[PDB]
């Protein structure tokens, strides 16, 4: 049911291994915010799946072949050859990463009070649209909305609110459908490989350009070979291929599934697009041959990208996090479902039924399970939605989590039950989870830096 | 004169080492345009100075030791007290290189339609400026813009249009003054430390902002303490910080003088900018605690900036540029004068007086340099200024320079005179290099990947 | 019970994952030897627990670190500091392994004639006692060579034999008293810290020198702590130093506990034979400076010693080999009790009743298991005794044994669980383990490159 | 004349630097002894050409792909493949240095009484053919040991001294031909291809073995190819591989012209020879698969060998070391001639002709080098010859000698600027360089550890 890891150590990451006493003393240091906790004094780092991959001795051994050319560098290359054989677009941009990247695609494809649809968003995706005139349309199944629903490709799009958008908005209107593969907000559900031809032909039909956020691109392929008919002959490499036909570009960040510590690229079909894309990525990240990359950056995220179709280590990776989700589900603490590619999402909510949103469930509840494990998670509640400052009342979201992102080939299955265990044994006295009240609110980016106290 | 390597080399990399002929076919195969050339099939890279410095075994020991978290990373901790003890400033935030640096404090510090004033512009700088509604106003001195003049510290602002501006146009209305140090445009030059205090005492009595575009500063230290009476018993350490002490902050690319391949950073005194700039980061580069760079970058950086203000790599540093220009100034060759930190920069009008600026001197100059010794350098003459749009007609730049850029710690004396004794000859035979025709142009960003033929 | 690994993986190394078909193909290329098996083919090496340790970030860095003169090297000076420090000895003279430091040592203190006797022997060091003129005697307690007896600290000495051999024999024909921590025939099995004061005082009191061969003397820590009543509160640094204290020297590989994959030492606190080991040192390892080393492996070994004392790691290590063996004794498996610190040991005449010593049991099961799971192990029987060449006829060892050797940091539980759930399965078809006939057989070290065939 | 560096500078070791007045201090500290000075005290470390080589980019990638298998590893598979592809021997071990090789060498081709004749000898191969029974017999050309005439291939056999060995000695007793390459003693001196075809067509009528002393025979190789007719339109790799023809084995240290920091091997094309050396092996080295190597520098070892055959490197070496013997030769600094492979070697005897012998003129002057320059040489003279203990006098050797030897890829020519002028300047004030008497003798190796005072 769950396989050993497809790998061996090579090399460890020390910790110092603080004890609880310690831990709390650390946790109280940063006013009871997991984002204040400094890195060293963190046993197992959960906050996020971004850019902590572990890279393959391959890929250190890249790491030395670094050509720091400024232009014509081998590592460049070898970069743009992996890209357009694995994923098969035209054209191929370097940036420092996924956000370079959308902020490229949205000067170069919106017209302002054009509209941008995608099934559901992601904050740096939005942003950049935003920015620049687009209206954001969410086409996403109802269904994704439910986060107890356990339903299977939850990130597929309604081709149904397709249609309607097409019909009462217009084509021309439309700037492009930005498909997310996997759906992080809806917890890292997968899209099915049915859902993106649908959406292609459809699209197709009306002139409409399709731009994938692809950054789990690896962990969707996955699902469709686990769970979609007819993929169980094919290979995780012709999955993502034949994803990737089924759009006309894509934003991606290497630091999600291309197992590499940054670096993303923008990829496009278009030859007019990529001499505009060109101009722009002088100025914001630096030259279309190196954009924004040292050249050993370039390699090693050539070689990621080719180690992450490796069937054993995708399965592993996958199925490690479902591992974590399924522990928890059977020991009863709330989760949402199904679990994704990358993360477990605790529903803070319910696991605090005694807490009002105001007491900031997730929060303390992150703090906790800091002081009871070493685990570092990511408030993902009230907290971070942050104050309507023409009101100044909290925004107050439907979803009130803690996010256990898992960075990829970093810890075992001994790490996870660690994890596990502390989140049981605090569901078990759940009721004895305290409130948090502010204690310091910054007026910008408060999840970052807020610190508290219990009420 | 010419000091040996204050170190020893610890790992090469190998060159393949090919013949005449075949560089030809080489240069050939690119179109005549350097910037085609692979960086396999190029022996000693002058293309640019930046982010191919040769790192130390210290360094790399530091590339070791990343500390990937999103947050709390040790090498985040270690580059920001790093740049705060030597630098000075208050707020430290990391961004993948310079330019991004200069993104986000254009964003923040410009309000459309004032007046941004420096000693001469760099591209990026400029359309960050631009680009938030800013209007450029030259202020260096007028000896600058003369390429033959020999005098010191010849980056030094009049302060003479400094306050001509301040009285026409009113300092309200002026966003803030940007001081480059070096100056890259007039070759490299110096700024006083005199003419910088100068500068923050007119410009404080008004109420007015002054940000350093401190790319080169420890090379500008250098000649500070090589040439500025005074400074003969301080340290580069020390003339460091007290140079940043006339200014509120400042965009700096670590791949320039912090020897690393990728990084930079902004800085700045203002606790409410500061705040302005975490919201503003995330979306340009990543979090504040990251922007942009993996954690063993940052680690790099830092133990980059300090081995920087070690005098005798400095020394031998601008040294070892002065060297070549030395070289080629006594067997009569044109180059811009006086010799800068980085560079030396050859007049190919004067080299080449045969030939018309429309005939592309400088770009036959770099494509027979590259053919006769396996040294690749850059234009920057007529087809790196671009063509007007409206007219259709050639930009006809002043300048028509070829630059041979040298990295910092990568090449030795001997390698200095493979490049001299190369354009030595050449200038022995000056009337034998043909113009250049175009055979493709591109509609911008032209220099990248225009091709020639021979006239 | 069975503790979480207390180090995140920084980097991994990957591997093929060949199917059953395709190992069997491989085992057969092989003769059914598993050590002619290639080290791409195989997924999980549990040949040895020798020089395959997986190294930390710190060792890493401490890589790029190296100081590599002859003579004067940070390294060497870092190196005999953490040995003067952690384990207490006047001098210290690095050789390229363990049995370096046994040539040293045998070539230093045995005249011609003597007795050396310690605790069962290894075969280096039995080799380069007798080929300096030793005559060996093992005063083990007869405890040890009882393969199923499951008592504590079976690797102590009886000092009922060893009064007798002084008796017998007279302090003057004794040449030292080697004891080793932990006891690899007895099955990695450790030392009382009251037996090794006891042998101290006993051999003090006939002025008798003991020299340490310590490869596994952090194991060795870790079963003190664990077992003897008294070192509850005593740090594995405080156990290590204390065993030393009993010692006069001692011959270290630090392939086995410092975490390295090559580099030993020599230590003592006699001066005189200091003197005489550095000039023996140059002929065989390289100046006393060096040993044989590169200054990064001196550097590597020092950071890797210390890393060792971390009470987590030795308390994970020992319990990882446990955990596999707790798996296998439930589910009936014979196993040599009690387990060691570094490695499980099958007993293959009981696995295996169905075939007779000649028919290979040992080697046919090492075999096996490789076929049926992807792990190598070594075979530990009549294959590697040898034959007589005076009668022809096989050395038939008294244990056949099968060793599953574990590496210091490179596998997981998961790992654990791959090997036992493979070893259950074969254990229940025990009877279709078909025996092996030699198809090939070489005239010395047979074990290394015999094949064989099925009978 | 003197080709510029075939490589960029990749990464530096950075040096202290310390002035004249520190480095007395710490000249005075080191007891006027250049072996006990410390590494991080000295800027250019011309102690030894052996293991301090600068490794390569390419050779670093190979360090992060350390398979580190007891048996099996491609290391080891790529190792014996590029010896067996460029020396063309039928078998090959590997061994931690060249003096690993060399002890297995003598104990299986030597019988107690029978002759080891070579041109000249080095210590460490001397040492172990006498140790087993050798009576080592020099038969170098005379010319050799006339250290100032100057010659082509002066370290060449006589064929006479060869024919008379046979004919008064008998074949039968004479046990091998040690064949060096370059020879040592005599300076670095190189052996032509015609002196090795001679002595193999010699030795092979009379049934005789010859065994390649090969530590520097890429450097051997050049002076073939430079000053040999008919080797002009053969290549480094051609005349390596001819070379090894004409010999039935070889013992090599790769910490010479295998551009590593350490490893060595053994080859020979002896099937019998070579069971025996795998015997031999397991007790004073490691594993026939792995002989005292760590994976990594086996892989190491295998992109040295092959990057060691580029022309344009080592033709740069070797053009290096003559640059700074012709620039010490031009200002009348006495020499031995012609000027080796690796070093060049200053007569001390006649640059000290004030001082007798028994005041240790090259130790003294090796002092003053290193306190006018910074840099490090080595006393081969007097006190490197050691006393004889019957008579307790010095031995006085005949080359009283300082030795400047040179790692490879490590220094500049500015470096040997330094070295060169420092030197040269001490000549002009020669009569100034004061005597030293010991005030520290041991009794063993007293040239590492003696310490001084000037009389
Ligand atoms: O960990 C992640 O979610 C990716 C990075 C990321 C974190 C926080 C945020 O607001 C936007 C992006
Ligand atoms: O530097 C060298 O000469 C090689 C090593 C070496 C040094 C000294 C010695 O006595 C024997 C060998
Ligand atoms: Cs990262
Ligand atoms: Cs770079
Ligand atoms: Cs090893
Ligand atoms: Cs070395």
């Amino acid at each position: 049911n769950y396989p050993a890891e497809p790998f061996r150590i090579k090399s460890v990451e020390t910790v110092s291994m603080i004890p609880r006493d310690e831990r709390l003393k650390k946790m109280q240091e940063a006013g009871y915010n997991t984002f204040l906790l400094n890195s060293k004094d963190i046993y197992i780092d959960l906050l996020t799946d971004s850019g902590t991959n572990a890279m393959s001795d391959k890929q250190w051994a890249g790491m030395m072949m670094g050509d720091e050319a400024y232009a014509g560098s081998e590592n460049f290359y070898h970069l743009e050859r992996t890209v357009q054989e694995l994923f098969g677009f035209k054209h191929i941009v370097p940036t420092h990463q996924g956000r370079g990247a959308e902020n490229l695609l949205s000067q170069l494809a919106i017209k302002p009070g054009q509209y941008v649809a995608g099934n559901m968003y992601f904050t740096t995706t939005r942003y950049h649209q935003e920015k620049n005139g687009a209206v954001f349309v969410d086409i996403v199944r109802d269904e994704a909305h439910d986060a107890g629903l356990n339903i299977a490709f939850k990130g597929d799009i309604d081709l149904k609110k397709l249609q309607k958008l097409i019909d009462e908005k217009g084509a021309e209107n439309i700037a492009y459908i930005c498909l997310a593969v996997t759906v992080n907000l809806a917890g890292g559900q997968p899209v099915s490989m049915a859902n993106m031809r649908a959406v292609r032909e459809l699209t197709a039909a009306h002139g409409i350009k399709v731009f994938y956020d692809a950054t789990r691109c690896v962990e969707n392929a996955y699902f469709i070979k686990e769970q979609e008919q007819g993929f169980e002959n094919k290979s995780i490499a012709e999955i993502v291929h034949e994803m990737f036909s089924y759009a006309d570009g894509c934003t991606m960040s290497g630091k999600k599934d291309c197992l590499v510590n940054i670096g993303g690229f923008l990829c496009m079909n278009d030859d007019e697009m990529f001499s505009s894309a060109k101009e722009l990525v002088v100025v914001y990240e630096g030259m279309p041959s190196y954009g924004g990359l040292a050249g050993r950056d370039m390699e090693a995220m050539a070689i990621g990208l080719r180690e992450a179709m490796q069937y054993e280590y995708i399965e592993h990776r996958v199925k490690q996090v479902r591992y974590l989700g399924d522990k928890l589900k059977a020991a009863g603490v709330p989760i949402v479902e199904p679990v994704g590619g990358h993360a477990v999402f605790l529903d803070a909510r319910r696991f605090c039924e005694h807490l009002t949103q105001d007491e900031f469930p997730a929060q303390s509840l992150a703090a906790s399970i800091y002081v009871e494990t070493g685990v570092r998670s990511m408030e993902r509640g009230i907290i971070s939605a942050g104050r309507n400052n023409v009101t100044g009342e909290h925004h107050r979201p439907k979803l009130e989590t803690v996010r256990l992102t898992i960075p990829r080939r970093v810890y075992t299955y001994a790490h996870m039950d660690v994890v596990a265990d502390g989140i049981i044994k605090l569901y078990q006295h759940k009721e004895d989870i305290r409130g948090l009240k502010f204690i310091y609110e910054p007026k910008q980016l408060r999840f970052f830096t807020a610190r508290f106290d219990y009420i």
